Formats: structure tokens, C-alpha cells, sequence
DNA sequence: CCGACTGCGCATCAGC
DNA sequence: GCTGATGCGCC
DNA sequence: GTCGG
């Protein structure tokens, strides 16, 4: 379980808000993350914090969060906050970043030139780049979870094609979804074929044909960005008759190393708390972790050659630990 | 006091 | 024309 | 903004 939004929703809003306002006009990513990080932390908290001196205790929680929380508590309100929310240029531009390819740089741009809004976009759209316009034309789209049934719906799809194309391929969507999640934000696809390894041939085809694949049986319905290794796109149910319309889905396609699949899938799937986690246990045994692979540390700090790993659980074994299931690497 | 806070693929810019 | 930087989305 | 060297 985890404590209702009603113990401490007003502060974790709180600092979600200024959260992003660090980030989309600040351009403070770190302010971002450490208000994030105070927000989490919280919102873990069983109890309702009557003092920012309580929280000060929490890990992510310093001086100047609980001040924050202490005129919160006593108010109802932060003054700083309430303040930005009505500025019109700090607004605009919190709310343009909410646009899939407009980060901090573009909508600060754009609300230096008066653009504003999703219709001013609309009226300037020889000012946006591919990938900002299919965030444009989706962006309502992009905003909605995807139920585990769709994302059940998806995977059929994927897995039959990728399979069509040639059966020696292996494919694992990853994310929340592996992890039993109830809902997703979006579909992360890992690839690998036995032709691709670290030391052999690039191949630009191998992603490629599958894109098509796709494309073809009308799942795939935007491109992103596509290189040899990384796919980023749109992808949508197909319509029953009569029924409504799905909502169109974003999606991911990584092809990688067939050497380095294992450590991309167990990434790729998160959490990244229990990846975090799960990296600084791998610190005790003496081992280093990351998204490509697992490597032997010499003491002084000589990461050898990369272990060679098979499957998931062989990452586990490695570290002297028992394989968790997806569904609970939630921490 | 003061540096770390992950680092990379792909798209697109800035400059030679 | 190229190479390197920057912006962006992401555990 | 927070933590830790
Ligand atoms: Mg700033
Ligand atoms: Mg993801
Ligand atoms: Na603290
Ligand atoms: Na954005």
C-alpha cells in the first residue's frame, strides 16, 4: 500500500509544482530532481507532517523545504508559488514543455516570440520540427495512461510481427507493464537477434525491417527519431467496427547486443528506485551495474572484461541474490 | 565551501 | 561538405 | 535544493 494523498497531497503538490517549474523555467534539472526526490519521500510518509521540522528528518527534505512546508502549513498557500502561477510568461512556458519535443530551450523561444499556447502552435507550425508537431497533433494523445488490457492488445501485435519477420528474433516489452502495472505510460520494446552481438555486424536492417513491419499492418503511425539501434514512434490499436477510435500510443524499439540484452531488459524494466536500489546493493558485493552490462570491479576500482550473462537471473546470481519477478521490483 | 546529481541515441544547430 | 555541441527524452 | 566529501 502507500498513504492516501490526503496525509501530505497538499505539500507533495507543492513541491511537484515547483518541481517543474525549476525544470521548465528555471532550467534547473537538478532543483527538479531534488524537489522530486523531497515529494517522493513524503508521499511515503504514514503520517501528517505538522512541522516543517518533522519532514526536515526525511532524506531530500533540507532547510529550505521546511520552511516551505512550515509557511504551507500555517497558510495554506507559498506565497513564491502562488506568485508563479500567475505570471503569464512562467505559465506559458511551464506549459508548452507539456508538448512531446518542446523542452525548457524551445518554449522559452516561443514565449519570447509570443507564442503562447497550443493554437498559437497550431498558426506557427514551419516554427516546429518533426518531432514537435507529432507531439502537437498527439497531445492529448500522449497525456492518457494505457490500460494493461490495450497494452495486452499491443503486445499481441508486436510480438506476431516481429516473429513474422524473421521467428529468430527475441522480444520483451519492459517498463511498468512487465511489472504487472494496472496502467502505462507508453510501450518499450527491447529487440535482439542472434546475428547481432557486440563484435559482429551493425546491421541497419535488423531494426529497420521490423519498423516497417509494423508500419505495415498500420500499427506504427509516426516516426520520432529512428536510427540503427533506436526507434521512437506512435503506434495505435486498430478500430472495431462501430466502436470508438483508440488513442494514439507512444512507443519505443531498442535493438540491442544480444550479449548486452539481458542488462537492457532487466533496465529497461525498472523501477528505476529498484534499479537504484538494486545499484547500490551491486556496490556492496563489488560489482558495477548500469544499462549495458555487469562487470567485475580489481579493488582499487579496475572494472575487468563484462560477465557474460543469459538471462536475467544470472545478473542476480552474479551479485549472490535471488532472481526478484517483475512484479515486485517496485523498490 | 563546493562538486555531484547517469549518460546516451537521435535530430538539429553552430561553426569551420 | 564535415565535426562537435546542444536540445530532448529517458532508469 | 540537498547531501556529503
Ligand atoms: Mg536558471
Ligand atoms: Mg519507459
Ligand atoms: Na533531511
Ligand atoms: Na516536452
Amino acid at each position: 500500500k502507500a498513504p492516501q494523498e490526503t496525509l501530505n497531497g497538499g505539500i507533495t503538490d507543492m513541491l511537484t509544482e515547483l518541481a517543474n517549474f525549476e525544470k521548465n523555467v528555471s532550467q534547473a534539472i537538478h532543483k527538479y530532481n531534488a524537489y522530486r526526490k523531497a515529494a517522493s519521500v513524503i508521499a511515503k510518509y504514514p503520517h501528517k507532517i505538522k512541522s516543517g521540522a518533522e519532514a526536515k528528518k526525511l532524506p531530500g527534505v533540507g532547510t529550505k523545504i521546511a520552511e516551505k512546508i512550515d509557511e504551507f502549513l500555517a497558510t495554506g498557500k507559498l506565497r513564491k508559488l502562488e506568485k508563479i502561477r500567475q505570471d503569464d510568461t512562467s505559465s506559458s512556458i511551464n506549459f508548452l514543455t507539456r508538448v512531446s519535443g518542446i523542452g525548457p530551450s524551445a518554449a522559452r523561444k516561443f514565449v519570447d516570440e509570443g507564442i503562447k499556447t497550443l493554437e498559437d502552435l497550431r498558426k506557427n507550425e514551419d516554427k516546429l520540427n518533426h518531432h514537435q508537431r507529432i507531439g502537437l497533433k498527439y497531445f492529448g494523445d500522449f497525456e492518457k495512461r494505457i490500460p494493461r488490457e490495450e497494452m495486452l492488445q499491443m503486445q499481441d501485435i508486436v510480438l506476431n510481427e516481429v516473429k513474422k519477420v524473421d521467428s529468430e528474433y527475441i522480444a520483451t516489452v519492459c517498463g511498468s507493464f512487465r511489472r504487472g502495472a494496472e496502467s502505462s505510460g507508453d510501450m518499450d520494446v527491447l529487440l535482439t537477434h542472434p546475428s547481432f552481438t557486440s563484435e559482429s555486424t551493425k546491421q541497419p536492417k535488423l531494426l529497420h525491417q521490423v519498423v516497417e513491419q509494423l508500419q505495415k499492418v498500420h500499427f506504427i503511425t509516426d516516426t520520432l527519431s529512428k536510427g540503427e539501434t533506436k526507434f521512437m514512434g506512435v503506434c495505435q490499436l486498430p478500430s472495431k467496427n462501430d466502436e470508438k477510435e483508440y488513442p494514439h500510443r507512444r512507443i519505443d524499439i531498442r535493438l540491442i547486443p544480444k550479449d548486452q540484452y539481458y542488462c537492457g531488459v532487466l533496465y529497461f524494466t525498472g523501477s528505476d528506485i529498484f534499479n537504484k536500489n538494486m545499484r547500490a546493493h551491486a556496490l556492496e558485493k563489488g560489482f558495477t551495474i548500469n544499462e549495458y552490462t555487469i562487470r567485475p570491479l580489481g579493488v582499487t576500482g579496475v572494472a575487468g572484461e563484462p560477465l557474460p550473462v543469459d538471462s536475467e537471473k544470472d545478473i542476480f546470481d552474479y551479485i549472490q541474490w535471488k532472481y526478484r519477478e517483475p512484479k515486485d521490483r517496485s523498490e
